[PDB]
């Protein structure tokens, strides 16, 4: 009964109500509004909760699901790249997971700069990209890894591991098995990098706002939310956190679209069922 169609319908009903409540009004005080005239939101209807915003000129949010702390963002606009790199560096980012595919990035109508597979200079910031590993995730899905070295006068140089799911499908959801493999790779990559900072005595270890995995697809609400949900289920600290809790938390902390598609929620439900984790709050 806990995972039956009735429970699933009730979960969707609660989440739909929340999405509606969280829909943005004009100049909504809950959502970040552009300063200085630059385009902020890649998608007009996909907004950035103001109180959890990372930077005033990015569509990007701090998210905590149970105990699990991440940043979810949109794919940065070309005009946002310097600020996006500064976000990555200041966060001492232990992994950047990019879930927009190579095909999507290559479609220049989408305006998604190839910012992590090429080197370049963006205002005051110089970035070098290097190819590292490739890890299969199942079903032919491949994670291509990179390291980004981010340099800027007056700033410590930061290297960021990148996990790019270069052949993430855009028309269909990846399975729970692929999602689990992806979450494990992203978590493991982050743990290795965080450990390096710990070993060096970085002050970022004590700061709630830093050392967060950064995750985006195109909008940062669909594939991104599926992955964040899977990651929180991997976290030993999150016993009894329900699917209702996780999705409600993502929605209140970013926007009401988090977990955009029913197919994505289906994966989270299946992962939860595998753990005996509740769907609903009693
Ligand atoms: O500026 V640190 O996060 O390497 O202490």
């Amino acid at each position: 009964s806990p995972y039956g169609p009735e429970a699933r319908a009730e979960l969707s009903s609660r989440l739909t109500t929340l999405r509606n409540t969280l829909a943005p009004a004009t100049n909504d005080p809950r959502y970040l509004q552009a300063c200085g005239g630059e385009k902020l939101n890649r998608f007009r209807d996909i907004q950035c909760r103001r109180q959890t915003a990372v930077r005033a000129d990015l569509n990007a949010n701090y998210i905590q699901v149970g105990n699990t702390r991440t940043i979810a963002c949109q794919y940065p606009l070309q005009s946002q790249l310097e600020s996006h790199f500064r976000m990555l560096a200041e966060n001492r980012t232990p992994v950047l997971a990019v879930l927009a595919s190579s095909s999507e990035i290559a479609n220049q109508r989408f305006g998604m700069p190839d910012y992590f597979r090429q080197s370049g200079t963006y205002g005051s910031i110089t970035v070098e990209s290097k190819m590292t590993q490739q890890v299969g995730l199942g079903d032919g899905i491949m994670a291509d890894m990179y390291t980004l070295t981010i340099r800027e006068a007056g700033q410590k140089t930061i290297s960021v591991p990148v996990v790019h799911v270069g052949n993430y499908p855009d028309q269909t959801a990846v399975s729970s098995e692929v999602t689990k493999a992806l979450a494990s790779l992203v978590d493991q990559t982050a743990e290795t990098k965080r450990n390096m900072y710990e070993s060096k005595g970085s002050s970022a270890v004590a700061d709630d706002s830093k050392l967060r995995p950064v995750i985006h697809c195109r909008a940062g609400v669909g594939r991104t939310a599926q992955l964040i949900g899977a990651m929180c289920m991997n976290d030993s600290r999150n016993s009894q956190l329900s699917v209702e809790d996780m999705v409600s938390q993502m929605r209140v902390q970013r926007n009401g679209i988090m977990v955009q598609k029913d197919e994505q929620l289906d994966v989270l439900i299946k992962l939860a069922e595998g753990q005996g984790r509740p769907l609903l709050n009693s």
